């Protein structure tokens, strides 16, 4: 798929995409809902974190996938932009829960419809 991190109108591109389509992007995605569980997750997310697409899908990514997230540079920062209906934030963070420590840059930015929101993430 020939989208850039970043781009002004992601949410528009990646709106209502199926998981297939997901895994074709060069950068992770990750679609969450308001509470933070998660409804899809990419491939090349999965390369950088080494969790497996499948099994994280219904998780919760505050509560147990991402411990490391939870703080208020990160879920502090979903959960306003949630609460606002409105999010679009871009930030260099640190996964190191269970992982060698990898300094990412993510984007999260709330989806077109309904009330979902995307985690965008590359290696920096
Ligand atoms: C800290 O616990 C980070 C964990 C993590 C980040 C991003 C993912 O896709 C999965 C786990």
């Amino acid at each position: 798929e020939h989208v850039a991190f970043g781009s002004e109108d992601i949410e528009n591109t990646l709106a209502k995409m199926d998981d297939g389509q997901l895994d074709g992007l060069a950068f992770g995605a990750i679609q969450l809902d308001g509470d933070g569980n998660i409804l899809q997750y990419n491939a090349a997310e999965g390369d950088i974190t080494g969790r497996d697409p499948k099994q994280v899908i219904g998780k919760n990514f505050f509560k147990d996938v991402a411990p490391c997230t939870d703080s208020p540079e990160f879920y502090g920062k979903f959960k306003e932009g949630v609460a606002s209906g409105n999010l679009n934030t871009m930030f260099e963070y640190t996964f190191d829960y269970q992982e060698t420590p990898t300094k990412v840059k993510v984007h999260m930015k709330k989806a077109l419809s309904g009330d979902s929101y995307w985690v965008f993430v590359k290696r920096v």
